[PDB]
């Protein structure tokens, strides 16, 4: 199509509008003195969040080039998302801030290039003077007061993840869920235990609601469906001697097998009952050994060196008995040593650090949990169901954080860790003087999320950065409580990563964008 | 698509707007002197109703932000519904209040977000009230009340439902339907019966209609049809020897069975006849031991370890007699021990306590109600169409409202019960000021349930709300008859957990929708 | 899509304007001085109506208000029809009439609600009275007259009309289809017959046309059709045997029986022919047993305990003689004993009386009056298409009307009842004032009929309404001659039931409507 180009100056102006359009409105959602916005939707209801990636996505503009300066700015929003889930809206700040200056040193005649160097200098200092303050973040209680800062001070999300975090451990997996109730609610898995019910539902050991409990059972692992393929009775009767319960796992298994099974362990000959492996061909089949391992079984090799019977009531693995319903099966503990354990794990240490990260090291450390770890879900308590979302929102933001402040640790919140190592780089120069001022344009930039907040509370920006900047350490304002100290003995953390992610993530289009001289596109 | 931004004051007045309209086309519907709206419909006629959800859910605004207030609000008044199926114009009526307030607040330069705390706040401790207010709804007296409450003062309805409940009793099943006349009728079902005529119509019995009447038969039960598998004689034979009737049920059965059945059962050498069983698969199935159990009958696992003949005549289940017609079947009773049956029952306690509630405790209670219990059916009687729908509406709400009445008692109406919680709270305060306007927002709310019944008067709605406020407990205004008293003695009562749900829903959405700041939607 | 509210007296108002247009183009065709009313059609030509029902569906309005008003009362115009296929128009008066009123009554400032009540009552009241002054109509002179009247005045119809109730008797079904000539005229079948022709051409008793009357015949029925199926001679035989002609009915006849049968009816060797039986499956098969037993003869359970040849020509059923043509047979007579003509009739009794009504009691009451009774059908003349139809039209209301005067009686015509009972009501009050006006409103409504028929005789209808309502009894106005005396001795005759769903229906409407206080539709 016939396209619209602009040069310098206008163009830029287009651009910044576009910024400040959706800057100005992920801004009012920054610190607990946050509101809220709202994103319609022709799909069903409006949305109401504070979550900023989350409106930065919904904003477009009609004027092509405000437009293209917003499509822009979304990204740091965006990946700021990608690297930690949070700070989101903070990373935006910085950019907004970035720009506006540096836009305006271009205007004052400077070249842009360095500017931009500048900038991008004085970040790569104000990273490693993070990393300088950046302390361990490894007891329950900055744990939760992390995921409390996070979840806009909820002290019941931080105290909550700091317990879950404290059970299924460091490598132990978290989701949550919307609950039933209006109250959050935390489950915890023990164990071995997957998503799949009993195909035989006759086959209900005591409980209930299809409660199976085969008591000191054997294991069986396979590689088939067993439609008439019933033949492998030596392999039962093998149990039906022992007198053990028996468990199965393999690709199904058909009423044949059922019907018989379901007498004989009425009958009181042996009493069993199966249940279907996980779910696709190289998935279910990628989680057996590791059940057979566990259990000190013999997976059949249905594809290479074994068939159907060819297999002795040894293979079998044995657990202290499970537990069964329509929909999920759990072994109670398999009798198999950890010189297996820690060996079936420690070969899911390459597993781990993949360069398919998402999804990959996802369903992964999830076995890896239950392996030897632990499983662990919230339920989320909302009245409504605009409700439910925005809270169940935070509750993953501050999951996330968390996560972020055990491996990268955390600094003084408030926006001070910046505002601080701002002062920190006071002599920082570069090359030229263009790209002095490049930097100071940055350092300059860093109050931001600072006086954002502030703003969000209706009180000088300016005033408390003062007062805030002639402290020292970690003296900061405390906006919900309108009162100076010591931001980390309040418990205002902010998981260190997540602090560096947003500058980064900001400076590297901020600093681009402000090199823009032109800009096509189409015609209105 | 290109987006449109706004923020604060602007964005909240559209917001407002969009509010009102939809409120106010609601309000007019409150009450005894509550008034009709009117829904177009491309369809066919227009409908006239004075339910509230109803009518919220056709408002749709032009503006794109006053539609989006309008859009959320409109949630309440709807999960108000899916909660207690009542009480929604109520409901919303407090949120049109709460809202209200609010952002005069806010204008008035208040943190948004403490106004927030301080409602819901305010909300929990509103809620304990009702709670302690709450009263036990058990007798006929009372349950008949609210039902007549509910159905706008309908007397008949109330009395009618009250009825109903006596009957089928706590667990027995009740539902609504067109009547045939213009009177309104209930009709309950005795012991077992269900939906199957039978495929023989040459086997009717005594009566004509399709009126089959087995005396003393020996129910038969299946899992698969009958066409030349009419191989079974010897289970045929061994009752043509006993020389008692017989019923079946199958996923069928053929001409062939029947035609020789015909002749057999005429020769008067075996009186029988078959039905359908259910319906689906897991259905039909999922309800036949129930059946066979009552009865005292053994299900023919033709799945598991039996087969067709593969079965004795003593296998099958005995009743006192039977009656069918050409759409239904019923048994006059299978004699099958209590311990049988509450067991058959006892087992349905997790079927019942289930996290599937709607759809799943509907067709479950069913067959719960038909397993000791009673079935209930009410035909609402109207001489139009657009006068049947009003009615059988009003007819339904009354029965859930009951329903909620019985699992959680009552309170005082008039929206007194709110009115005087409010005085209760009279002392509660909050963390910081704003908070404690939050607070006192909300409780002043909590007076519009009432003031909007009188305004739907045409009296001062301060006037009276002053004189109740004046009185103490269940002193309250009779709108109806115009004069203050005893709500209770006047039998104005409100199911306490609508009023409960009505207020929750409300401050829910009203809470967050005070705290935007800004909204984007689509262009004009 | 975005809505259009509307609260009050503006949206009554639209309302209203809605109704008049509607109604005001209904109340032209009311009376013997009613006129008529063209619709268009892109169908074909325009019709011309006098039928108030066929005009109030044509009407639609612009202005969705306007128009949700009209495609309200548009129902009562309908029901009316539904309920006694007569009495529309006047019915539609009434309300335009009711509603006015309360409008009215609400711009005064009252409760609607209580309007809508007192109204109810009014009308409930209305009720009895008619049925009080109804009295029976049994003589045909009283039917001609309700029959005249009703085709807007044509003796000659009430007159046919008579005739045929006189003939076909009380369960005797009459229909009315277009006539040939310009004569109306009248047929009366005899005994059974149906619409099925024979399948053997050549087998022509004794006239042309297809004449056949077999002549002492046997009438054999089948549940097949007869290909190559020809096996059956015995059967044959044993009358070729008994020297008698031969009827056969059976789902068909393949020319292979047809063609060797021709020659033996021909050859003198057996004189017989067949017609295939009535439609579908369930229909013949449904009406057969019912020829059999007639004539005496067993039909043949193709499917149950019989086949083919399998059957005695003692099994074949008796008749006088029969005439059939290429698309109608008929049976002289079927020497049945009346123990099983009745018999086959009082278990018609329960297919009466069926929840179905419409389409059931309809081709049901048919062989009813075939199994016993007559059928008639009636011609109607006319030069034109366009006539054709108002005529015809008209013949079939007064065909209803008569139907309801004899189960539900009569009442004094010229809307003198309703203006009659109303004056008995003059002391009828209810709960409050509001109730009070409510039914004050009512009753001055019940003269609308009345001086709407005046107005249509340019004539001052509240001058003749007084004189009309200072007489007593059925003191009356006639329109017609232009001078007052008893409307029965007149043989101004409605029957009464219609008087009574007119009046019914009406409120039933007519009260929700004038309880609107918002309306709700899509912007234009
Ligand atoms: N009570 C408080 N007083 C002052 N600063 C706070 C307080 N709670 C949180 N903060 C700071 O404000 C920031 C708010 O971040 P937030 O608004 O959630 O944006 P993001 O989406 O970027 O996390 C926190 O990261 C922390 O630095
Ligand atoms: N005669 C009466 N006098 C006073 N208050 C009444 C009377 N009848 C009902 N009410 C009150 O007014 C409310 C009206 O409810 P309704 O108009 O149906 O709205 P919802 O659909 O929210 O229940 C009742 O719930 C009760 O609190
Ligand atoms: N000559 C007459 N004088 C007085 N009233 C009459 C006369 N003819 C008919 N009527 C009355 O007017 C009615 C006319 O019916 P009609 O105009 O067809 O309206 P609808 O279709 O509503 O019956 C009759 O049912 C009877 O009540
Ligand atoms: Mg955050
Ligand atoms: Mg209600
Ligand atoms: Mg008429």
């Amino acid at each position: 199509a016939a396209k619209d180009v602009k040069f310098g100056n206008d163009a830029r102006v287009k651009m910044l509008r576009g910024v400040n359009v959706l800057a100005d409105a992920v801004k009012v959602t920054l610190g607990p003195k946050g509101r809220n916005v709202v994103l319609d939707k022709s799909f069903g209801a409006p949305t109401i969040t504070k979550d900023g990636v989350s409106v930065a996505r919904e904003i477009e503009l009609e004027d092509k080039f405000e437009n293209m300066g917003a499509q822009m700015v979304k990204e740091v929003a965006s990946k700021a998302n990608d690297a930690a889930g949070d700070g989101t809206t903070t990373a935006t700040v910085l950019a907004q801030a970035i720009i506006t200056e540096g836009l305006k040193a271009v205007a004052a005649g400077m070249n842009p290039m360095d500017l931009k160097r500048g900038i991008d200098k004085a970040v790569t200092a104000a990273v490693e003077e993070l990393k300088a303050l950046s302390v361990p973040c490894s007891d329950s209680k900055a744990i939760a007061q992390v995921g409390t800062i996070s979840a806009n001070s909820d002290e019941t999300v931080g105290k909550l993840i700091a317990e879950a975090m404290d059970k299924v451990g460091k490598e132990g997996v978290i989701t949550v869920e919307d609950g039933t109730g209006l109250q959050d609610e935390l489950d915890v898995v023990e164990g071995m235990q997957f998503d799949r019910g009993y195909l035989s539902p006759y086959f209900i050991n005591k409980p209930e609601t299809g409660a199976v409990e085969l008591e000191s059972p054997f294991i069986l692992l396979a590689d088939k469906k067993i439609s008439n393929i019933r033949e492998m009775l030596p392999v039962l009767e093998a149990v039906a001697k022992a007198g053990k319960p028996l468990l199965i796992i393999a690709e199904d298994v058909e009423g044949e097998a059922l019907a018989t099974l379901v007498v004989n362990t009425m009958r009181g000959i042996v009493k069993v009952a199966a249940v279907k492996a996980p779910g696709f061909g190289d998935r279910r089949k990628a989680m057996l050994q590791d059940i057979a391992t566990l259990t000190g079984g013999t997976v059949i090799s249905e594809e290479i060196g074994m068939e159907l019977e060819k297999a002795t009531l040894e293979d079998l693995g044995q657990a202290k008995r499970v537990v069964i319903n329509k929909d999920t099966t759990t072994i109670i503990d398999g009798v198999g040593e950890e010189a297996a354990i820690q060996g079936r794990v420690a070969q899911i240490r390459q597993q781990i650090e993949e360069a398919t990260s998402d999804y990959d090291r996802e369903k992964l450390q999830e076995r890896v949990a239950k392996l030897a770890g632990g499983v662990a879900v919230i339920k989320v308590g909302a009245a409504t169901e605009v409700e439910m979302k925005e809270k169940k929102a935070r509750v993953e933001d501050a999951l996330h954080a968390t996560r972020a402040a055990v491996e990268e640790g955390v600094v003084a919140g408030g926006g001070v860790a910046l505002i601080r190592v701002a002062s920190k780089l006071a002599d920082l120069r570069g090359q030229n003087e263009d790209q002095n001022v490049g930097i100071k344009v940055a350092l300059r930039a860093m109050e931001a999320p600072l006086r954002q907040i502030v703003l969000n509370c209706g009180e000088e920006p300016s005033v408390v950065a003062n007062t805030v900047k002639g402290g020292d350490g970690n003296y900061g304002y405390n906006a919900a409580t309108e009162e100076y100290g010591n931001m980390i003995d309040m418990g205002i953390l902010d998981p260190t990563k997540v602090t560096r992610s947003a500058l980064q993530y900001a400076a590297s289009v901020a600093g681009l964008m402000i090199t823009t001289e032109c800009m096509v596109t189409d015609l209105p």
